[PDB]
């Protein structure tokens, strides 16, 4: 839809079941910037992955095993990672948790 | 500095006192994307102001009075806002609290 409302309330915006133990909520977007909220079930993952979009991620809560470019770290609440364009990366959450994923271009795949 | 490390740690990243009862911590960036964490002291205020950068913001915790394009809303943990380029926006935090601000180009002024 080109862009989102200027305001979003966590309690109204639909939380979308995208399979794989993952749930996604739009926080706000336009053509060049986009932020979503992802809930991980215990042990859920984004299977190992790459894309053009720049990506910055923030751990809201839970323990995240994150792979960026073969470097591997365990991340907890308050931590973040950065994925350059086209860089290989992965994320696993054994405990369950919440991420804020932000991307520069928007991800057209998400705006269904 | 081009860009950040691929990994950043809440207990290690230096948190910068940026005056007005605001503090900022870098979460990760390159030329085209940037995410920072802002701590508001109780009653501290984010001046209304505009810029080309797109902005998407998430409220981690606290109560925020947020202005975008003159419309004002009370935001609490889990809510978010989006500021189109060059649109007026600002935020006041009566209770004290925490934001994540994300920008597309990077905010070159914050490095």
């Amino acid at each position: 839809m080109q862009q989102s409302e200027h305001f979003s309330f966590g309690e109204q915006t639909e939380i979308e079941d995208i399979g794989g133990g993952l749930k996604r909520q739009m926080l706000g977007f336009n053509h060049e910037l986009m932020a979503v909220k992802i809930w991980f079930d215990k042990g859920a993952e984004g299977y190992v992955h790459a894309h053009r979009h720049s990506q910055v991620s923030y751990v809201v809560e839970g323990e995240f095993h994150v792979n960026v470019d073969g470097v591997i770290k365990v991340l907890t609440a308050g931590d973040s990672f950065f994925v350059p364009p086209h860089v290989d990366h992965g994320a696993v959450c054994p405990t369950g948790g919440i991420l804020i994923d932000t991307f520069s271009p928007a991800r057209e795949d998400f705006v269904e």
